[PDB]
C-alpha cells in the first residue's frame, strides 16, 4: 500500500477543536475478514483515501468496495479512521446507509479524529450512520498512533502526539456520545 506523508497525517488528524479547516477528509482504511475466533487482514484491502474534486473521501470508499472482491458469504468487519466528522457532505450518510443495507456482510466501524456538532445536518448524519448499523467512535491516543504506525511513511519514527491529544479526545468523545446515546 502507497503510505501517506507524515505532515499530511499530523496536520489533517490533528483534533484541536479550536482548528476547523475546511478543505480535506482523509480516511485511512482496513478491511478485516472474521473467522475462528481472528481477524485476517490483506494488505491490498488497506490504505488511505481523500476527497477529491468534490467526491467526498467517504464516498470514494464505497466506489472501491467491488475492487475489493469480498466474498459475500463471508463475515467483514470495515474499518474507518477518518480525520474529519463522518459524513459531513450532503447525502453522504444516506449513500453509506444504502451500501450497508446491500451489504449485510459488512460491518462499518468509522473512528473519527472530531465532529461537527452543529445541532442540525451534521449532528443527524452522526445518528443516521449508527441506525444503519456503523459503530462509530472517536480517536484516541490508541488509533492515532495505530495510524501513524500502519499508514504514515514514518521510517521507523515513533508518534510524536501534538499538545492537548487527549483533553481534545476525551471532550469530542463526551460529545459523539450524548448524540449517539441509545
Ligand atoms: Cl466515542
Amino acid at each position: 500500500r502507497y503510505l501517506m506523508d507524515p505532515d499530511t497525517f499530523t496536520s489533517n488528524f490533528n483534533n484541536d477543536p479550536l482548528v476547523l479547516r475546511r478543505r480535506q477528509t482523509y480516511l485511512c482504511y482496513e478491511v478485516e475478514r472474521l473467522d475462528n475466533g481472528t481477524s485476517v487482514k490483506m494488505d491490498q484491502h488497506m490504505g488511505f483515501l481523500c476527497n477529491e474534486s468534490g467526491r467526498h473521501a467517504e464516498l470514494r470508499f464505497l466506489d472501491l468496495v467491488p475492487s475489493l472482491q469480498l466474498d459475500p458469504a463471508q463475515i467483514y468487519r470495515v474499518t474507518w479512521f477518518i480525520s474529519w466528522s463522518p459524513c459531513f457532505s450532503w447525502g453522504c450518510a444516506g449513500e453509506v446507509r444504502a451500501f450497508l443495507q446491500e451489504n449485510t456482510h459488512v460491518r462499518l466501524r468509522i473512528k473519527a479524529a472530531r465532529i461537527y456538532d452543529d445541532q442540525g445536518r451534521c449532528q443527524e448524519a452522526l445518528q443516521m450512520l449508527r441506525d444503519a448499523g456503523a459503530q462509530v467512535s472517536i480517536m484516541t491516543y490508541d488509533e492515532f498512533e495505530y495510524c501513524w504506525d500502519t499508514f504514515v511513511y514514518r521510517q521507523g519514527c515513533p508518534f510524536q502526539p501534538w499538545d492537548g491529544l487527549e483533553e481534545h479526545s476525551q471532550a469530542l468523545s463526551g460529545r459523539l456520545r450524548a448524540i449517539l446515546q441509545l
